[PDB]
């Protein structure tokens, strides 16, 4: 009775749009430096706590960073530690290291005073 349509023409990747469960845990990290890898904030990170992956917005024309990533920490605990220590210093800088803020809802009426 029912028919399921399929792709045959696929370019990108099909592994991320799956997975709905796993989304809060991730660390927004601030102001990297132009010497940060995704590699290399994973390395610098793992010395507080455990990570669970890395990463690192790069653009694919310039391979260059724009200064700022995400860590995931694969422990609870480590989020809470970091969330102590409000100072982190990366390339003699002090970068923002911060956990990731859920969205708000809107309120009723907006235009009360008409003319």
């Amino acid at each position: 009775m029912h028919h399921h349509h399929h792709h045959s023409t696929s370019v990108d990747l099909g592994t991320e749009n799956l997975y709905f469960q796993s989304n809060a845990g991730k660390m927004f990290i601030g102001g990297l430096s132009w010497q940060t890898s995704p590699d290399s904030l994973r390395d610098y990170f793992s010395k507080f706590g455990e990570i669970r992956e890395c990463m690192v917005m790069r653009d694919p024309t310039t391979k260059r960073s724009r200064g700022f990533g995400f860590v995931t920490f694969a422990d609870p605990a480590s989020v809470d530690k970091v969330l102590g220590q409000p100072h982190h210093e990366l390339d003699s800088k002090t970068i923002d290291p911060k956990v990731a803020f859920p969205r708000r809802a809107q309120p009723k009426m907006v235009t009360r005073t008409k003319k």
